[PDB]
């Protein structure tokens, strides 16, 4: 039985358990903003330290884990709400792509939409480039931001969103259940084998981008966290 | 968008929003212990008063719904631990079984261990007679108790546990995520087409069953759960 | 030496192996309830029936002690949560307060919040009739309700909480460790001679109290400890 | 609160939660060891990978840990028990004293029998040149293999310990208990200032070392931490 869990009610610049790249920023009160506001093609991301381990290529057995965080967007004029956040896991040497150009990219691939992710993203601009859907939404990216699923989601500004991940490893069901202001809620699910797509060791984090049109604000508010391997 | 939500820190016997059913009674403290002691084949089930619509016919669009609530199931001498409590979704005239027979049968089947359900069970005695794994597991229940997938779980007397669920529409997958005490979580996961094997409008609830020499406690702690079926 | 250890998953009205004072009662699940609700200045007290001898005044060595326990406090409308729960160490003769006056004496202390006693007090109710700290807080008390030393904690209304305690000889200091439901934990300590404060032999037990105004549930749920007193 | 908490039933190489170093290896059923016998001045160490910010130079506040861990050592033919392990805290850098001799030191310290670091130890081997108590001894050490202070204790051949250790800022009164195979609880304490001795951010692990005349098993059953940082 081999367990990893946490919690987030409040982040700070300092607690080695969290590591920065791009532009986060810790706020006044405890919340995290990943995009700067006043960088062209900005990019940021944030991601839980110390490395997981998701499966052995010893048992072969896959990790089931348990997530759950509340972020909020917000819009401000005269730019356009963009590109939105992407919850990824990803190897243990991920840097904010090349000279990412930032932009619908979420900062988690290249320009031309690949790299070597697998994430939730919360997208509000719909980028022609990546085949996103001409509305708001949830969606399933493998490798890649022209997402394998998706699902009409819809941006609320100042809402408070809340999200639950479930990977059930025996069946590697990858299950998104966003829980809006209002109360309505969305699901997406996509069956991905992370033993497949990914390295034994991986990062769970947190990406927000802008291009130099759209630029809004990225706050991640509260993230806990589970998982657990099984070793026999 | 067609949503049903609700929250239930503690309850009470009055409170017209949930339903009684048997030797349910309920604690100074809000908790709802189903099975009774003294009773054999005891049989507890608490359904939520207000039925749920999971699909419109008219439209073949399936609702999806996002609930965790917690249990507990603490032992006690000189009986067993059995059979133990399910989170199931039934029939809005759903009522238990014509004579049930506690046991194994859940509250929720026949002796032959049949019904018209759906559900998530926490079995901790293994009734041969439903083919039951060999030991304590979470399983999930399609019209029959004799569960169409099972993972080894590890009930702990006197654990507050906690489960969250979630179904998305989409890929009718049912998300089951348990997190025992400690830390470890278990996870299953499952195919159920609801509309398929069930009516537009039913009720969703907790049942615990008590057969002759094995009685135990089954307290439902809390509850919150909140569904949604896009039609327009 | 000289060990004295036990064990409470559980308890019964019809076990020798407890005293019950006050209008303490033992629910459905095996929770002994201090205080009744329907009361005016309530106060139910539970102690090991065997009295533990801490210190021989022969040798003049005192006995070191490790203890936890789980507890869980409940609000409920119309009343506001008080004065709240206390782990108590008195003579073998202790006796609930003659002509008690609940408020925030915790079933311990008189009027002037005074007694024969050293306790861990989790406190809910600010009594400022007695010097406490304007928010949920906990704290050491040595022959009163007038902490010596304090530390904001905050206790969750439903929530399971944990506590272990030491108590070394040879620094004679009161180690205590709260874990709320969250995970985070809330600690305080101090510098007792219980030799110098309590008899040879003492009695343990818990203790709530309630008033006209304000009332809870307080529920003790498991309770192990171990006292070893050094014979040379 | 930055409170950061993990537990292990269990260890398996690899685990990126565990820092392996000099001679330790993982049993086949989980228990790591950390001395290897047929060799000479063996030195084993086992740390949370992660580091643990212990204090915050911008409020001054130290943080409180409750952690609990279970060891067990056994004789071999016919090398004299040696030297015994310790549960340490030291600066995130830290790595075997170059060219340690093992032995006395534990390998947390060199010849002069110093080192930057704190903790508790589990010695159980007179070693005249660091006035070591003439018996199997506990002690809480400051950056000496020197004992602050130690209190006679009893190193069981085969027996599984249970230590509870308790750090409480708000007195600095770091606190420990044992409790020997048959019962008996052991406590001892002393106040140790980690904003002072160490540096903010530190790693927590286990040390065991031998000698050429003394070498022993050191087994790990299981250790589980938890540590909150108050910020405001
Ligand atoms: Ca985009
Ligand atoms: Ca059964
Ligand atoms: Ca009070
Ligand atoms: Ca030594
Ligand atoms: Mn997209
Ligand atoms: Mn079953
Ligand atoms: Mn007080
Ligand atoms: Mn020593």
């Amino acid at each position: 039985a081999e367990t990893v869990s946490f919690n987030f009610n409040s982040f700070s610049e300092g607690n080695p358990a969290i590591n920065f790249q791009g532009d986060v920023t810790v706020l006044s009160n405890g919340n995290i903003q990943l995009t700067n506001l006043n960088k062209v093609n900005s990019v940021g991301r944030v991601l839980y330290a110390m490395p997981v381990r998701i499966w052995s290529s010893a048992t072969g057995n896959v990790a089931s884990f348990l997530t759950s965080f509340s972020f909020e967007m917000k819009d401000i004029k005269d730019y356009d709400p963009a590109d939105g956040i992407i919850f990824f896991i990803a190897p243990e040497d991920t840097q904010i792509p090349a000279g990412s150009i930032g932009g619908g990219t979420l900062g988690v691939s290249d320009t031309k939409g690949a790299g070597h992710f697998v994430g939730v993203e919360f997208d509000t601009y719909s980028n022609s480039e990546y085949n996103d859907p001409p509305t708001d939404h949830v969606g399933i990216d493998v490798n890649s931001v022209d997402s394998v699923k998706t699902v009409p989601w819809n941006s609320v500004s100042g809402a408070v969103v809340k999200v639950t991940v479930i990977y059930d490893s025996s069946t590697k069901t990858l299950s998104v259940a966003v829980t809006n202001d209002n109360g309505d809620i969305t699901t997406i699910a996509q069956v991905v084998d992370l033993k497949a797509k990914l390295p034994e060791r991986v990062k769970f984090g947190f990406s927000a981008s802008g291009s130099l049109g759209g630029r809004q604000i990225h706050l991640i508010r509260s993230w806990s966290f589970t998982s657990t391997l099984i070793t026999t």
